[PDB]
């Protein structure tokens, strides 16, 4: 019984590798190093909407409460981020499930102190959909990664929702009408299928801090974004070149050339126009007001819709 | 007029409920979540029965509705830590079956239970009262704590009373009462009844835990070492074992150990022995259990003969707790 003859030696050594734990305990100090220095923390960019929004609409606690949605939509997105990250492919994502349960569990605590049933059912809806776009993102038929309206889909649960019930939820806290709801869930709703759609093309175009050659980081994945789906309803032959690029990874290259002999770039941010042209609408239909900060805000809004083309970054 | 056989059917009702309330396009998504909703594998559903004989015991089918909805809340919520608990505690096994974490993986479980909890808002937010809202997420929150210190405290922490008597009371009871207070306030009772709903929730839940854990140490028969001692084989510390160490201090060290050498489960149990912690601990439950028949006993005079069928099984639950033989 050869584990058994040699108890005694295997606990001292058990025991004094335990030099990992205690000693080490700290250190974790590097994970507070590390947070700080990450490269963000965040842009802001949903905050940055929502905070806008918030004066976009004619009416402190409020202004309080308004930035506890800003606040609550942050620690829904990081929760989603780590829940994302849980690994099936030593394994880290314990760490993700026990803080992404923290935040989702700060976020009930948050929503809970708004007072406001209506929007708690707004984010609870947000929250489904986040989920249900990462399943939708995991498992699917081979069919359906080839198809622009599950993409489409798919991009909504995944980046559109989140913030489309956040801005529906400032107006509902603010306030306003059932029919000025509709409008701000609209904005965000459109922006944000919008700012994924330029997030896919500047994937294969690049940036300035950028080599400036495309990262090219969803087609060595296999994810398949707009650009490539564009591209392969003019180029059929195209299906079996991005099938093959885990098989043989100058696939990539090769998928490179067809896209650039294609309209899917220009498809793809044409469509993100449209998109961001019917969140200007949606501002241009809000009520009418003699408010100068109010005014201000609903033009940087407007601003916003025009900036999110143009990212070079 | 059996307490669970007294509340049996609307148990089928609510367990059929479940599994609509956690239906979803994705398939996927839905196979997940449905998994411990299904006929056979919905556990003993303890929380739901509480809830409902509570629902009867206050009283004047209009708003049952709604409290049948707090024991759907409560279970979803409930369901959700289980899935997420397994990919911790990294199980093979729940409820007879494969856990999820194995079946369907790591990251369905988790979506399954972020899913369930928002499906859980969702219907918290149909019912439109804030303070409901704010009871149940106060639970949520108190599960996060409850299953953080159970991993996170340091040596020295884990191992008093103190310390096991606030996890027990976020991770288990805390689910309980403030259900059972959400229950008491949407049917407009005053202030200090949704109080005596909370004593109730609250300490019977305590209590049950702390007979749990005395279980996996005697088991089905009354002496020691019948029980399967899976907490302590694994290194979770439960009442009796700390109250052994309030005797025998020199036992820290031998706990400590007990995942490096697996012999030092026999010197635990001899000191356990010699100890009297199945008896304290025993004895702390009991004391629980009167509170919680107490606070029953504190509510408003009532005529209705079915209400007091109701009030006399969650009574009889607080005996029950302590008598089970298993
Ligand atoms: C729903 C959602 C996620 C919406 C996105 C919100 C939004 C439009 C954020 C701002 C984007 C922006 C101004 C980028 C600047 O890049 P740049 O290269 O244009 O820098 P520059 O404008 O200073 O030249
Ligand atoms: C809402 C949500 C998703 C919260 C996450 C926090 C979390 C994982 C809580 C777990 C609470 C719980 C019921 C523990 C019991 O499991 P046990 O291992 O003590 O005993 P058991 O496995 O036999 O139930
Ligand atoms: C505090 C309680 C009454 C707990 C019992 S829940 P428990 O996990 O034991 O039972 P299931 O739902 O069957 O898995
Ligand atoms: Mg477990
Ligand atoms: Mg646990």
């Amino acid at each position: 019984d050869p584990f058994s003859l040699v108890a005694d030696e295997l606990s001292l050594l058990s025991n004094k590798l335990r030099e990992m734990v205690l000693a080490e305990v700290p250190k974790l100090a590097s994970a507070a190093e590390y947070f700080f220095k990450r490269g963000v923390q965040g842009k802001q960019f949903r905050s940055t909407i929502l905070l806008l929004m918030a004066t976009a609409l004619d009416v402190s606690e409020l202004r309080v409460r308004q930035r506890g949605i800003a606040e609550i939509t942050e620690m829904i997105h990081v929760a989603s981020l780590l829940h994302d990250d849980v690994l099936d492919d030593v394994m880290g994502n314990k760490m993700s499930v026990l803080a992404g349960d923290f935040l989702l569990s700060r976020a009930c605590g948050a929503l809970a102190a708004l007072k406001n049933t209506e929007v708690v059912a707004l984010l609870a809806t947000a929250v489904e959909h986040l989920v249900t776009g990462e399943t939708m993102e995991i498992t699917s038929s081979t069919a359906a990664r080839y198809s622009m309206d599950y993409y489409m889909q798919k991009t909504y649960y995944k980046t559109a929702s989140l913030i489309s019930n956040s801005c529906k939820a400032v107006a509902v806290l603010t306030g306003q009408t059932a029919e000025v709801a509709v409008l701000a869930f609209e904005y965000g709703r459109n922006l944000g299928l919008a700012f994924q759609l330029i997030d896919d093309i500047l994937d294969f175009t690049g940036t300035s801090a950028s080599l400036g050659k495309g990262s090219l980081s969803d087609i060595r994945h296999g994810v398949i974004t707009a650009p490539i789906l564009f591209a392969m309803e003019e180029f059929p032959q195209l299906r079996e070149v991005v099938d093959q690029v885990a098989a043989d990874p100058r696939n990539v290259d090769i998928a490179l050339e067809y896209l650039g002999k294609s309209k899917g770039i220009q498809r793809a941010r044409e469509l993100a126009m449209e998109h961001a042209n019917l969140a200007a609408a949606a501002i241009g239909s809000l009520p009418e007001t003699d408010n100068e900060d109010v005014k201000r805000s609903r033009r940087a809004l407007i601003d916003l819709t025009h900036r999110v083309i143009t990212r070079n970054k």
